[PDB]
């Protein structure tokens, strides 16, 4: 009928089962284990052999690598390798019952029912809508009936990503700044009733004196939109929330100072810090977490025009402070300096803020970690945690003030939207964020590095990433708990 | 540090592989007579099987020079040292894969790696501090000519691995894919090694902190602390797989100099350095943001900084206390 | 024991077998073609099934498609399309018993023994060599004992190419001007005793009055050697000859007209020219072929020195034209210059010469064809004939007194190295080499383009291509013939 995504260990006395195959061996009496052994060489780590009709309603079978059972958290990789292990090979796995084009396939726990959830279905995710050509459409069920709470928290996990992977991914002709605020509303809403959405104007933006965001969408003829979100998680409705702010550029140009054509397509993903925290959001409503969250995002356009932002200009910041903008592409920052200055307004926290905001970020860890710079080990920590388990790494960077600095000395205004200098290239820009909030536990996610997929992460397919969506939801888990 | 400084600064016409290691013994020396130094020539690497170093060396008319350092710190001779490695390029021009004209005299701050750990040993030899430490540094230049590594090669660093150079300008790599090899001959503690690695790192962290990749939480640590007294900062960064991955795949080779992508600059660049380094105690620390001082340090006046030195002192300090 | 590749085409009433793959069905009784229907959705061209333990002595068993079973010659491809399913099918088939690391493998004659081993051989090649990591050396075997000299005929022609490929590959500190001289005559030489060679230095060059060739190699302190292979083939010894020449700079890094860093590497296949012709010279010896082939190759560096060639420089040919040497990497059609001339000292019937000359060869047709500019519409026709049956196609290109013209005026000599303007790059190249030709059959093939493979070519893994040698090899054969 079906396929099926089996697991084997490496090396004891013979390479043991997943105890699911060890199972489906005895079930084809045998004959799974025997073909093994026929087929060649053992099977290491997120490797893959498919084998035909053993079994009357399982055709394909595909036997997949989970390396060794006892792999653990790393000292040096800074994650639990075993979920990793576990994700790489059922989503290997999953790839290959998919390319048999076999509609539906039950897949094994594998020791670990989320990351074989998270594997499945991370691991076959495309956005296929704009090609009339597209592989088969595979549905992804437990195998087995006993650990169906993670499982179901792997699918919940791997779908919120998938969300913000596919609310990046989308050509930003057809995902605006109202688009995204449309499907992040009715994603919400299916989670939670007990949440708000405000998909706010430039008559409201215009009103919260949001000089600096709204310089930023003046280019383009397509409308800003502050979109607010709201979760009641809490029991008394009253207590103070974790906001979560991102940067949402439905396309990035560079604007008067202008992008070059190489690979300028990718643009369309500087949306994805408000895609990367929405996501997480709506997950958190979906796990229904006893903490009230808000949501915030500057949704907007960065284009050329006989209107567009031009070269050494002030604008003012909702909080007073003026920015020298000496160059249009850094303009993520100033979309960010009055989502910011609202954050505080809802008296949070935590404000953890996430944005696709510097290639320079890029040059330095480039899709290994996402930079998080913090003015809160504390926030650090409860980061990078939730990064160990999720996989998702989270590399900490400096908020010094030597970076402030050279962002703090400008010719015409009180902070320049670039540094003095080429070097030091996420931190300038994180350090004139730092300018823009006055909370204790604030953390800026530079998301430039993660923002795509190609091989480096396995069970992830080439394309937007929707990085680090996982790690956000499981520290609001854990915040929660 | 001003010994790194000068040792840094100096025109690179002036401060050859042979001048550098003559005022690094003369210095050691007047620090200590605890001390021993080998300015060992082309045919002692030769000898070395130092394929890598040697490579890079050919496309200049100067000799290369790999120097070592000892002091001889403890009561027991026989303790097992702390060795310190460090690239040494008196001058990077790229080579055949040539730098641009913008600023490249700054290049001879190259060696600012061997500069800063020579300037350190000479120090804690100079505070007569209770452990044996060893000084390797690779000093040669970086040419074009009729004889210069091209890009496409295949050399062979001594631990029988092979490079592919498809960039002549990661010539610090390959500088240090030998001398790096040596250093757990000595049978040491902990591998501290620094070099003016990559402008990557500049671009990352750019002159706050001297970013150090190391497979050793403890390492970490101890120099992280040192950083805090100091004030010369020193941040951490991922020596993960992640990054071997794409250095470690190989067209007619083992490794290759340059990763697949532009991306995690220095990150690449020091898992390309794990792959020539087995011992549990390793620090790569790149030196290529700190390279310069402008404003930035105020007590400090604009020009080659010799950063990290103090931290690296003020390390061996506190290890030998 | 050992692995199969067997093969399949595409619907009648049930898609057929090649016979041999009926007989193995009919032999371990149906259960072939049964576990097919088991597996899933039918092989369309060179997609691949692996099917183990059907047999007691071939473990693995890969079942590759093969399209239709009547393919043909292509208006639109200009290929025998056949062939071409039959090379990627078995390469493919090939690369699958290889990852399971079958050291022996069976291969289906599928047809056309010898596109099946053009298949297996090219399709299995690396250059492993300076690895000590490694893929498993397997040897590929003929399935059968009835068409064993077209199969013989395809691991020929299939090898000769990958000895192009491994003499391009190579570092180009290991593959010098000595040591591609050194492995031609080795290999021309176990191919025939019917043969000389001449590995001609510098004080030869001299004394050649070669003042091109010579001038670009000066800036290197690595010798320049010109090379000189017979083939001595015909039954009256003197039978006019059919030479082929080519350009060896064993690395290009343009010299003091330098190149950019960016993927500079590939410049140690600069002596692709040379290669590709030896490789093809030493086939039609190995087929022995009843002409004598003369291989002419000038081998040497192009390096940035103290004493490198300078732009603005009036350097002398043998044939007393002079060329302003305006661009120091426009190298290969100095180095041509003179061998080009020396051709015509052997008094010859075809002069085929090739070179990985310019990249905007690349730019115009970029590895679909190998651009082919001949003053004989005869030869012309000769080579695209051949290249319908090999597959390796070949596209004429335009050798029009419009383009002499622009390198004909020069302010201090007879030609210049470069033209006026950057428009038709590879016409003004080749139309400066007209400039020191003057026999009636004269063709420049540009390998620029078909220097590397991805994924454009199937049977021909990622790397050096050593294209077009079978091309070429096959016009000899018919030429002989
Ligand atoms: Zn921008
Ligand atoms: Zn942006
Ligand atoms: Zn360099
Ligand atoms: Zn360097
Ligand atoms: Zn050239
Ligand atoms: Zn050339």
């Amino acid at each position: 009928t079906k396929g099926l995504v089996l697991g084997i260990y490496s090396k004891e006395d013979e390479p043991q089962f997943t105890s699911a195959g060890e199972n489906f061996n005895k079930l084809v009496s045998g004959k799974l284990r025997e073909i093994l052994n026929i087929s060649g060489p053992p099977l290491k780590a997120g490797k893959t052999r498919t084998f035909y009709g053993l079994h009357e309603d399982f055709p394909s079978v595909v036997v997949v690598g989970l390396g060794k059972k006892t792999a653990g958290i790393d000292e040096q990789e800074n994650w639990h390798e075993g979920k990793e292990n576990i994700r790489a090979a059922v989503a290997a796995g999953c790839r290959q019952i998919q390319d048999l084009e076999i509609p539906s396939v039950e897949v094994d726990p594998c020791g670990d029912a989320q990351a074989a959830a998270e594997g499945a279905v991370l691991g076959l995710y495309e956005y296929d809508d704009l090609k009339q050509k597209r592989k088969v459409v595979v549905s992804a069920k437990l195998h087995g009936s006993e650990d169906q709470e993670a499982w179901q928290r792997g699918v919940l996990f791997a779908s919120g990503q998938n969300l913000a992977r596919r609310l990046m991914e989308t050509p930003a002709n057809e995902m605006t700044p109202t688009k995204f605020a449309e499907i992040v509303e009715e994603n919400l809403k299916s989670a939670s009733i007990k949440t708000d959405v405000f998909i706010r104007p430039k008559s409201w933006i215009e009103e919260q004196e949001m000089g600096s965001f709204l310089s930023v969408a003046k280019g383009s003829e397509e409308p800003p939109v502050f979109l607010e979100i709201h979760y009641k998680g809490s029991p008394n409705a009253s207590e103070p929330p974790l906001v979560f702010v991102g940067k949402g550029i439905t396309f990035d140009s560079g604007g008067i100072s202008i992008k070059a054509a190489a690979n300028m397509d990718l643009m369309r993903a500087d949306m994805g810090g408000a895609a990367t925290i929405c996501s997480a959001i709506v997950s958190a409503a979906k796990l229904d977490l006893p903490i009230n969250i808000v949501g915030l995002a500057p949704l907007c356009e960065n284009m050329p025009s006989g209107k567009a932002n031009k070269p050494g200009d002030v604008v003012r910041a909702r909080n007073g402070k003026t920015i020298q903008v000496d160059n249009t592409d850094a303009e993520g920052r100033l979309i960010l300096a009055d989502a910011l200055c609202y954050a505080h307004t809802f008296n949070p926290k935590v404000i953890i803020n996430a944005a696709t905001l510097t290639g320079a970020m890029d040059i330095a860890l480039g899709s290994g970690a996402t930079g998080v710079f913090t003015n809160s080990s504390w926030l650090w920590n409860k980061l990078f945690e939730a990064s160990i388990e999720t996989g998702d790494r989270v590399w900490r960077m400096p908020l010094f003030e030597h970076y402030t600095r050279q962002v703090i000395d400008c010719q015409l205004a009180d902070v320049n939207n670039i540094g003095k200098y080429r070097s030091a290239g996420a931190c300038t820009a994180a350090a004139f964020l730092k300018e823009f909030v006055t909370h204790p536990k604030w953390a800026h996610l530079d998301i430039a590095g993660v923002m795509t997929n190609k091989d480096e992460v396995p069970y992830l397919r080439k394309g937007m990433a929707g990085r680090p969506t996982r790690t956000l939801i499981e520290f609001l888990f854990r915040f929660s708990q």
